[PDB]
């Protein structure tokens, strides 16, 4: 029974570095947030800005969810974020990631009261 909340914050945040930590970031950080446990997921990305500015975006600019639902949220402003991709040559369990750092605004669908982020959908 974690929460849908705590779930997009193991998921998708990660305010503690600035970006990309480094070239082994995603390796460490796929494993020790749990995205590894039942298979490699393919891709994930996680986001290098507070929890308080991550859950602004909820009140920001409303756009279509790419599953035609309609609680989605772009940040006004860009962020630093850092997309993982699973490599060609990951074979589970020892799944392998190239980091990648950019600087994009996200869109997070949100759900509740209080109203948060719960799902990643996009970065552009
Ligand atoms: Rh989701
Ligand atoms: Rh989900």
């Amino acid at each position: 029974k974690e929460t849908a909340a705590a779930k997009f914050e193991r998921q998708h945040m990660d305010s503690s570095t600035s970006a990309a930590s480094s070239s082994n970031y995603c390796n460490q950080m796929m494993k020790s947030r749990n995205l590894t446990k039942d298979r490699c997921k393919p891709v994930n990305t996680f986001v290098h800005e507070s929890l308080a500015d991550v859950q602004a975006v909820c009140s920001q600019k409303n756009v279509a969810c790419k599953n035609g639902q309609t609680n989605c949220y772009q940040s006004y402003s860009t962020m630093s974020i850092t997309d993982c991709r699973e490599t060609g040559s990951s074979k589970y369990p020892n799944c392998a990631y190239k980091t990648t750092q950019a600087n994009k605004h996200i869109i997070v669908a949100c759900e509740g009261n209080p109203y948060v982020p719960v799902h990643f959908d996009a970065s552009v």
